[PDB]
């Protein structure tokens, strides 16, 4: 969990930019050298980082970004495995050629990472296309656990600026975040991915979105999105937390359809 500042090399290039900066570098390991992304800070800003690190520390899954450890030097630094191709939304924005089967593949991988995080009783609270990173065009990993919370053994929700367009009704009305509300965010993620990285509820303020949903209105089918995937989207968008599927039922739906799509190409 604690890293050797001298074993860390940072590039002048800044990958992203709030808290401070995200830079690329390499950590000199046992024998091999590891490409890394490093979250770097500029009191309470420091405590969020530690908490964040502690969450990733506990997570062990192919579809979730892995942390290498932390470092105190010029600033506080959170060192993670590098996801070379970056955020899912921007990739799709710049790569509109990406095939339907390839998107269904990537959203299914995120369902697997989310089914694990559910099993592990963690809430993400920030599940957005921007927070999915690509290892390859066919390998996706969930990132950004700065808003994540480990649920108490006695409760199945955590009681709390907010990414409102990604939030379920219960979150807005009752400040209650559960794995089911991540399922809601997943719906919006599915939409963003089939809309090739376009922002959801275009040009509407949070207030208006809240009103639209309450009316029973949902976002429409993105162009070229299979009916079956839009059904899953709407299902994720079940207003009443109690009747909304968990990521188990969600992932299995995706798994099945993806194999039906894989069967079709071969035919
Ligand atoms: C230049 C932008 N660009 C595309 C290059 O053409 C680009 C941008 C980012 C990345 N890769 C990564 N960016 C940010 C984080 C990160 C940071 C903080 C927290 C956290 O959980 C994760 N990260 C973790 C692992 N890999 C990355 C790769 C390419």
């Amino acid at each position: 969990v604690y890293l050797d500042r001298k074993l860390l090399t940072l590039e002048d290039k800044e990958l992203g930019s709030n808290f401070g900066t995200v830079k690329k570098g390499y950590y000199q390991m046992k024998k091999v050298v590891k490409t890394v992304a490093v979250k770097i800070l500029k009191p309470a800003l420091k405590d969020e980082l530690l908490a964040e690190a502690n969450v990733m520390q506990q997570l062990d899954n192919p579809y979730i970004v892995r942390m290498i450890g932390i470092c105190e030097a010029e600033s506080w630094m959170l060192v993670m495995e590098m996801a070379e191709l970056g955020p899912l939304n921007k990739y799709l924005q710049q790569n509109r050629h990406v095939k339907d089967k390839n998107i269904i593949e990537l959203v299914h991988q995120v369902s697997m990472g989310m089914k694990y995080l559910e099993e592990s009783n963690f809430v993400h609270r920030d599940l957005a296309a921007r927070n999915v990173l690509l290892v390859t065009q066919h390998y996706a990993k969930i990132s950004d656990f700065g808003l994540s919370k480990a649920l108490r053994a006695d409760e199945n929700y955590y009681k709390a600026k907010w990414p409102v367009k990604w939030y379920a009704p219960e979150c807005i009305n009752y400040y209650k975040f559960s794995s089911k509300s991540d399922v809601w965010s997943f719906g919006v993620l599915m939409w963003e991915a089939f809309s090739y990285g376009q922002k959801p509820y275009r040009g509407m303020k949070g207030s208006e979105v809240t009103a639209m949903l309450e009316k029973g209105e949902r976002m429409g089918c993105p162009a070229g999105c299979p009916r079956e995937m839009y059904d899953l989207m709407n299902l994720c968008w079940t207003y009443d937390v109690e009747n909304r599927p968990g990521f188990a039922a969600v992932e299995l739906r995706l798994r099945n359809y993806y194999y039906d799509v894989v069967n079709e190409g071969h035919h």
